[PDB]
C-alpha cells in the first residue's frame, strides 16, 4: 500500500523494521548511508522515509536537509527514528524538516498508526501533482517554482486553559497571528473564516478536543483544515484515536515552546503547498476558451464578451442581441439511442449552427443542452429572422447518428433578446431569454418567442 | 470524520447504530422512511448512507433506485443492512446499486472496517468533484455522465483455480471482455495495460491474493486500478485486512455468478465516474485556438476569421482593417538580458494591446514577435487613428521585467491595411500590411504606416 525507503548504518535495525512493515503488506527497500539514501529517494520517489540520524559520514539532519531542498523530494515525509533522546536533538530534527522524531526502542503501535495518518494525507497531494503534471506539452506559467515558506499564518487556539494557552500564544505570536477561544461552538464558526492552523488540546477540562476535531473533519468546508493537537504522552490509547480521527500532528503536555514553534511551522508550509496546487489548477481551466466536446467558445469567454459589449451599448453604441437555443426532448434522446447518440448530435449541431450565422457573430455552449449565439449590432427585428431561420434549418433536415447507420429528427425552440439602454445589463439581457425560451417551451415547442424590454 | 444518515422504520434500531457511530466519532443524523430520507440526502449531502430494506411505504431498494437517478446524490456510497437474507433479495439490494449488503445483527467489526475504507476512496473523488464543480462554476466545463455505463470493461482474472476462474469468465464473458492470467509476475504488467478491474483470489493456494493487491497498490501505475478480492467466508480478519490494504470490494466464495455480476458492474462505473471527471479537468486546456505564452488567439484562428470577413467585405459588406504588429529590436532584448524576460515583455504587451482595443476587435499572435490585431466594420483612417494610440500606449511607459527589479523601454513599428474593391484578397490585405512595416522600420522605427491598395493606368 505504500513503498517504504529505510535508512540505516547497522543491518539488525534495517532488517527488523523491514520484516515488520512488510509483515504490515508494505513495499520495503533499504539504504545503508546517506549519499545512497539521497540516490535511491530522487530516483524511486517512495511514500515515506524512516531515517537513523548517527552514521559514519554525512547524518541524518542533514541527508534531511537535502531532501527538502530538492523539489522532486521536498514533498516526502521524513521520520527520523534514533537512538538520540536529548531536547536538544529533537528539536533539530524537528527544525531540519522532518514530521517525526522518534527515540530507539520505537512503539510499533505508534509507528503504524503513524504511517497509515501520513499515507491518508498524501492521497490528496499526489492526486493534485498528477493533475498538474498533465499539463506538460502545455504551458505553465507564472510560477517560478520556488517553495513558499511557513512563517505568517494566522492560529487559532482552542483551550479552556488560561495559562496554557497564553504561553502557547506568546510563542507563536512573535512569528505568526495566534488568536484564543475556549469557547468550543464559537470555535466552530472562527475555524470556518481565515484560518490556516487550528491547536487543539485533547486533555481541556470542559470539553472533549477529539470530538471537535472529528467536527471540524465532518463538515465538507473545514475537512482540509490542518489541526495540531495537544495530549498526554502516557496515553497511548488516546493518541491513536486522535490520528484515525484526522489529526495532522501531535504535541506532548507540557508544551515545550520550540517544538511547537517546528511543527507549527511544519504543517503552515504543506498546507500552503497544497493550495498552490489548487490555485494552479484553477488558474489554468480559467485560461481555456473552447468547449472540449463542441469546440464552439465555451461560456466563460462568451460572458467576458458580453459585458464589454453590452457597456458600449448602454452608453450608446451598437445595439447587441442574443439566442438562447435549447433543444427539444434531450433526454427522450439520450433514454433511447443512449449518451453517445446524444454526443453526435450535440457535435452536429454546433457544426450547423456556426455554418448558417456570421464570422462577426458569437455562437457558444452555454450549458448541457443549451447554446446561446452573441450578435454585435443588431436588433430584436433582424435576431427574430435569424432565430426562425436556424430554426427552419435544424428541423428542415435529420441529423446522421450511429455513425452513419441511422437518422433522427431534432427541433429547437429559442429565446430572443436585445439591449435595452443605459440601464440594461448583461444578465438582465439573458435573463430575458431564457423567459422566452420559456414560453417557447410552453407554447408546443419547435418554436422562436423574444421577450421585450420590460 | 464522515456524516453518516441512517434510516430505518424502528426507533430501537436507528438508535442502537447512532450510538456505536457516535462512539466512533462520526457525525450522524437520522431518517425513519423514505420520503424524509430522499429529501435530507439531497440537502445535506453525507458522506455515507445506511439503509434498511423494509419500511411501510416506500422501500429501501426503490430508495435506493432513486438516490441512483439523481446526479446531486448518485456518487453517495448506499449500504443497505436488514433484516432478509434470501440470496434474492441480495442481489436486488446490488442490482439497484449498493455497496453492500449487509444483514442483521451485523458485525460491527465490520462495518467500521467498511465505513473506514469508503471514507479512504471518498477522498481522491471529492477533491475531484470539488475542482470539477469550480470548473463548471466559472463557465468552462459543460456536460453530464453516461447515467447507465457499467458494462464493456476489460477485466483481469489472477486466480490460480483453473475451473474456478472459467466459471468467473464464463459469466462475465457475455457483457464484458475477461481475461484469465494464473501467473502473478505476468500478472502484475498485465494489470498496467487496458485492464479496468482486476479480480483476484485471497484463497489462491501458489500465491498470496493480498500480497499481490498491496504490490499493486503500492506502484503508483496501478495505485487506483479497482481491485475486488475473492475471500473465504470464515475468515472476517482476513476480509478486515483486504479492506484495510485497499481492495475495493469483497465477494464471498463459493461465487455466486449474479453476486459477481452485480458487484463488477458497480466498481467498472465507479472507475469510469472518476475517469470522466479527470478528463474533465486536464483534456480543456488541450487543443490550439489559443496562444499558450500571451492568451492571446494564435495564427491558425486569426487567418480563419479574416477569411470569412474579408469575403463578405468584397461583396459589398463591411469594410475590414489589419494591423500589423512588429516588436523593434526584440534580438537586443533576448541578448542582453535572457528569454526569461523576452517572455516577460512578450506577455505584458499582449496585456496592453488586449485592453487598449474593443471586444469585437480580434488581437492575436502572428509570430514570433509579430502580433496581427484584425477591426471589423472599419476603415484605413480610423485604423491609423487605433494603430498611433497603441503605439503611444507601449512607449510612453516602461515595461516591468526580472520580476519586479527592472525596467526596459520597448517600442513597436506598425503597419495598417484595409479591404479595397471586389478583387481583393486576405493574403494581399496581409502583405500590404507588411509593406507598412517594412517602411516604418526604415524611417527610423517606432512609427505607422498605412498603405492603400493601387492599380496600374491600364490595369
Ligand atoms: N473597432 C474599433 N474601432 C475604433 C476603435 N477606436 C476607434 N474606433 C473607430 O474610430 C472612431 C473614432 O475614434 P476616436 O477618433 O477616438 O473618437 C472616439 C472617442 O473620442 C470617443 N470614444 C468612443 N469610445 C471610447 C472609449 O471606449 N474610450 C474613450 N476614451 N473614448 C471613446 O468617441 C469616439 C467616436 O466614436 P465612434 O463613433 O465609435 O467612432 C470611432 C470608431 O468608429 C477601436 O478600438 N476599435
Ligand atoms: N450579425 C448578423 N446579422 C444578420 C444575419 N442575418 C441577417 N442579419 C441582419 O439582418 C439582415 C436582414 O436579413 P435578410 O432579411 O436575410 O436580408 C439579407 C439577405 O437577403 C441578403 N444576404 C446578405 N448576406 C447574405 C448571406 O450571407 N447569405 C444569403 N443567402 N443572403 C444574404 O441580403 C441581406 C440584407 O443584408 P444586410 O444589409 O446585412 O441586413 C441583414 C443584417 O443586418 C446574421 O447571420 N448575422
Ligand atoms: N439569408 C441570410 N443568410 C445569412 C445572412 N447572413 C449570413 N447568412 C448565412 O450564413 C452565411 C455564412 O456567413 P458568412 O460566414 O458571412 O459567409 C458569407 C459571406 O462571406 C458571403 N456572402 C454570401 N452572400 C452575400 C451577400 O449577399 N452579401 C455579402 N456581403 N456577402 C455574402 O459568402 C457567405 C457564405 O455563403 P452562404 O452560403 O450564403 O452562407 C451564409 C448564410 O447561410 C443573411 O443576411 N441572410
Ligand atoms: N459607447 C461608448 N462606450 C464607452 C465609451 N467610453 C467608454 N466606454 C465603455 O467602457 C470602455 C472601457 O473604458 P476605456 O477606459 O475608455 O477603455 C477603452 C479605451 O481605452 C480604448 N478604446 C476603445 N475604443 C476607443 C475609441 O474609440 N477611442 C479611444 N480613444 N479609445 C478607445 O479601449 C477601450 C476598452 O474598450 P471597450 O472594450 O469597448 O470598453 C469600453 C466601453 O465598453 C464611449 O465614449 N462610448
Ligand atoms: N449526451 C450528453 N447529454 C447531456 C450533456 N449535457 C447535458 N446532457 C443531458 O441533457 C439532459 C437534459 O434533459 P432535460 O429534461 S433537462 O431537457 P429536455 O430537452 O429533455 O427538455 P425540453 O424538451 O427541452 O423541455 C440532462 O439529463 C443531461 O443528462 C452532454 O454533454 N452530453
Ligand atoms: N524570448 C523569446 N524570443 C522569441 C520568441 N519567438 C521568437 N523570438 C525571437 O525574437 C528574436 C527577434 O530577432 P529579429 O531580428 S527577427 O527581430 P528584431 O526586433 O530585433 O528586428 P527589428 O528591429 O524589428 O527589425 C529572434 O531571435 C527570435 O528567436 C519567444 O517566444 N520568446
Ligand atoms: F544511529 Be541512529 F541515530 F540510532
Ligand atoms: F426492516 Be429492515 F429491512 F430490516
Ligand atoms: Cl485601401
Ligand atoms: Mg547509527
Ligand atoms: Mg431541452
Ligand atoms: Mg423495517
Ligand atoms: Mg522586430
Ligand atoms: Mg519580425
Amino acid at each position: 500500500s505504500a513503498r517504504i525507503l529505510v535508512v540505516d548504518d547497522i543491518e539488525a535495525n534495517v532488517r527488523l523494521l523491514e520484516a515488520k512493515l512488510t509483515a504490515e503488506y508494505y513495499e520495503v527497500s533499504t539504504a545503508m548511508d546517506g549519499p545512497t539514501a539521497l540516490a535511491m529517494a530522487a530516483r524511486d520517489l517512495p511514500d515515506i522515509i524512516l531515517l537513523d540520524v548517527m552514521m559514519p559520514g554525512m547524518d541524518g539532519f542533514t541527508v534531511c536537509r537535502k531532501l527538502k531542498d530538492d523539489p522532486t523530494t521536498r514533498h516526502i515525509p521524513v521520520v527520523l527514528i534514533t537512538a538520540l533522546d536529548g531536547r536538544g536533538d529533537r528539536i533539530q530534527g524537528l527544525e531540519s524538516g522532518a514530521s517525526d522524531f522518534l527515540t530507539k526502542p520505537i512503539d510499533d503501535v505508534m509507528l503504524f498508526a503513524r504511517v497509515r495518518s501520513l499515507t491518508r494525507f498524501k492521497l490528496v497531494i499526489d492526486e493534485l501533482r498528477q493533475r498538474e503534471a498533465s499539463g506538460r506539452r502545455m504551458g505553465v506559467i507564472a510560477g517560478a517554482a520556488a517553495r513558499l515558506d511557513g512563517l505568517g499564518g494566522r492560529v487559532l487556539i482552542v483551550d479552556d486553559n488560561e495559562r496554557q494557552a497564553q504561553r502557547v500564544a506568546a510563542e507563536l505570536g512573535v512569528e505568526h497571528r495566534p488568536v484564543i477561544e475556549s469557547d468550543p461552538e464559537k470555535a466552530k464558526i472562527s475555524a470556518g473564516g481565515p484560518v490556516d492552523l487550528v491547536i487543539v488540546n485533547a486533555a481541556a477540562k470542559n470539553f472533549d478536543g477529539l470530538r471537535f476535531t472529528a467536527a471540524l473533519r465532518s463538515e465538507e468546508r473545514t475537512r482540509q483544515l490542518p489541526v495540531l493537537a495537544m495530549v498526554d504522552p502516557d496515553d497511548r490509547g488516546r493518541m491513536v484515536k486522535a490520528l484515525e480521527i484526522g489529526v495532522n500532528d501531535i504535541l506532548s503536555r507540557p508544551i515545550d515552546p520550540q517544538e511547537l514553534s517546528a511543527r507549527v511551522k511544519t504543517q503552515i508550509q504543506r498546507k500552503r503547498y497544497t493550495d498552490y496546487l489548487r490555485n494552479n489548477l484553477d488558474h489554468s481551466l480559467e485560461l481555456a476558451v473552447t468547449d472540449q466536446l463542441t469546440g464552439l467558445h465555451n461560456r466563460r469567454y462568451m460572458t467576458g464578451q458580453l459585458d464589454s459589449l453590452v457597456k458600449r451599448a448602454t452608453l450608446g453604441g451598437d445595439p447587441v442581441s442574443a439566442l438562447l437555443i435549447d433543444i427539444d426532448f434531450f433526454k427522450k434522446i439520450n433514454d433511447t439511442f443512449g449518451h453517445d447518440i446524444g454526443d453526435e448530435v450535440l457535435r452536429e449541431f454546433a457544426l450547423r449552427l456556426a455554418s448558417n450565422v456570421r464570422a462577426i457573430d458569437l455562437p457558444c455552449r452555454y450549458g448541457g443542452e443549451e447554446f446561446v449565439v452573441i450578435m454585435p449590432d443588431t436588433a430584436l427585428a433582424d435576431a427574430l429572422r435569424i432565430a426562425e431561420r436556424i430554426r427552419m434549418h435544424v428541423s428542415g433536415s435529420p441529423f446522421t447518428v450511429a455513425h452513419g447507420r441511422e437518422m433522427l429528427n431534432v427541433t429547437i425552440s429559442i429565446g430572443v433578446s436585445a439591449t435595452a439602454g443605459e440601464g440594461d445589463t448583461p444578465e438582465a439581457l439573458l435573463k430575458r431569454a431564457d423567459e422566452g425560451v420559456y414560453q417557447a417551451k410552453a407554447s408546443g415547442r419547435n418554436a422562436v418567442v423574444g421577450k421585450a424590454a420590460h
